[PDB]
């Protein structure tokens, strides 16, 4: 319903991007996620009634990557 | 004598990569030791400067997929 761009630092293998996508995509309200390793971003399609970019960033950071919401 | 160089390494996020970097870089000719700090995002390398340069070490670390810069 909404889309957010999140900068994620230190994504340096495929396995981590899949972990990130796997974990984030399974959160309630998260419809879709695509990570770009080249950009260092995750684009997330989410339901703002349920989840926010700030909580997505927090979830990425609980996985151990520095993150910040871009837009 | 051997020289010491400090290399900042961006994007180390796991113990496994640390071990990989140390394992591969240590094998390079002229590299006595390398101590990677996951905490500080750096590597200290004790190396023979007649055999290998900091720029060569930086490049080798970058070939492993981490952005690296020689600091000191
Ligand atoms: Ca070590």
């Amino acid at each position: 319903c909404s889309t957010t761009l999140i900068a994620i630092a230190g994504m340096t293998c495929a396995s981590c991007v899949h972990s990130i996508e796997g974990m984030i995509s399974q959160l309630e309200g998260v419809q879709q996620i695509s990570v770009s390793l080249a950009e260092g971003t995750a684009t997330v399609l989410y339901n703002p009634a349920v989840i926010s970019p700030e909580e997505l960033r927090a979830a990425i950071e609980d996985m151990g990557f520095e993150a910040s919401v871009v837009s």
